[PDB]
């Protein structure tokens, strides 16, 4: 398949050739906080198409470690500036003091023909002091006073962190940082604050509403989930974890590397997992148990999921899906918008109880095409299609 998402990163410190090959072609860069890659990787992660950005975490980071490192990778693009400095516990560093330094990072550039985040901010608990407001939380305020400071300086992205839980929430707060002009880094970000997820579904469908609407946003150049690993496990709250044991994903994994782009289009015959819809109306997801997949989407009424096909070979194909169904259960497949087959009383016994049910043939010319699948006022659980000829 082609690259998955162009946006897509990740945060986490500890990768091995083995995370990075289960992630490839669907996370295109990822960063460490730190001024060179995670060292297992450090000289492979390239060759797995990944691009690794480095970080001055604050104004006293390593810079000949920096350097070096960029000696030896020509393909690093990206410097993030200094991380959270609006934050005590952080960076910790006033809008003055953050522009004072920025030279450094320019001087690091212009030696290597690299482009500049922004430091990273959030609202705070505002113990950094900004010049001439007393909302010293604010990370809008904090940004002006650094650009302000910072006459003549190199910027080139905007970096953002959001904890929020609410997607609507989140695509607010991400969208007031578009006024500066710049792409926009979502460079940390999971549903946490104010009681965050209920359960790991909920954050899965969290992932998945805030990855649409950034794919979907012209002016985000890049995210990265927080975060790859964490130290309480991923099915402990608040269920961050992108990767389980070494080189596979957890169920949030799956739904986080399977959303497609806008643009990005499946080629078949192939296996597609559900979680990897271009559009989803009503479905949820929740983990599965079945023997691969990882994640399932769950219907309880009238649900649609699309999957945008570019078919090079025109002809017919049979289409399977990966079905679990307490009671009997109805399923619309359309092809840009027409029925083409229904699969009927469908029946497993249990909602963990999986089966493969396939098609008639179903003809698909050479050319794009929108697969849609409709729960027909049925109740079951859909794990990932498959598309043979
Ligand atoms: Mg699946």
């Amino acid at each position: 398949q082609d690259m998955r998402s162009e946006k897509r990163g990740l945060a986490y410190g500890y990768h091995s050739e083995n995370d990075l090959k289960a992630m490839q072609g669907k996370v295109k860069w990822w960063y460490n906080w730190d001024t060179q890659a995670d060292a297992n990787v450090k000289e492979n992660y390239a060759s797995y198409g990944y691009d690794f950005v480095p970080m001055a975490w604050d104004e006293n980071f390593n810079e000949e470690a920096l350097r070096s490192f960029l000696d030896n990778h020509p393909d690093v693009k990206y410097l993030l500036g200094w991380n959270e400095p609006n934050f005590m516990e952080q960076a910790n560093l006033t809008p003055a003091e953050a522009a004072a330094h920025w030279p450094v990072l320019e001087a690091i550039a212009q030696d290597y023909n690299l482009k500049l985040v922004a430091p990273a901010v959030n609202y705070s608990p505002g113990n950094v002091d900004i010049p001439g407001t007393d909302d010293d939380y604010d990370p809008w305020l904090y940004l002006d006073a650094f650009f302000e400071a910072c006459e003549g300086c190199q910027v080139d992205y905007i970096a953002v962190h959001c904890y929020m839980k609410y997607e609507s929430a989140f695509s607010w707060y991400v969208g007031e940082f578009e006024r500066y002009n710049k792409p926009i880094w979502v460079t940390e970000w999971a549903g946490w604050d104010d009681g965050g997820p209920a359960n790991m579904g909920e954050q899965m469908n969290f992932l998945s509403d805030t990855v649409r609407w950034m794919e979907s946003n012209d002016n985000i150049y890049r995210y990265s989930w927080f975060l790859g690993r964490s130290s309480e496990g991923y099915d402990q709250f608040p269920y961050l974890d992108v990767l389980l044991a070494d080189g596979e994903l957890t169920p949030l994994g799956s739904v986080y590397t399977s959303i497609p782009s806008n643009d990005f289009r499946y080629k078949i015959p192939a296996r597609i997992e559900a979680e990897g819809a271009h559009s989803l109306t009503g479905f949820k997801h929740l983990a599965t148990t079945d023997t691969t997949g990882l994640a399932k989407l769950i219907a309880a009424s009238n649900e649609v999921a699309e999957y945008k096909l570019n078919v090079e070979e025109g002809g017919d194909y049979t289409l399977a899906l990966r079905l679990a169904s307490s009671a009997n259960s109805d399923i619309a497949i359309r092809v840009d918008g027409l029925l083409v087959y229904t699969f009927e009383d469908i029946n497993t016994g249990g909602v963990e109880a999986w089966m493969t049910f396939s098609s008639t043939p179903i003809s698909l010319t050479a050319g794009d095409h929108i697969l849609r699948v409709e729960s027909k006022s049925s109740r079951f659980g859909f794990n990932w299609l498959e598309l043979t000829n």
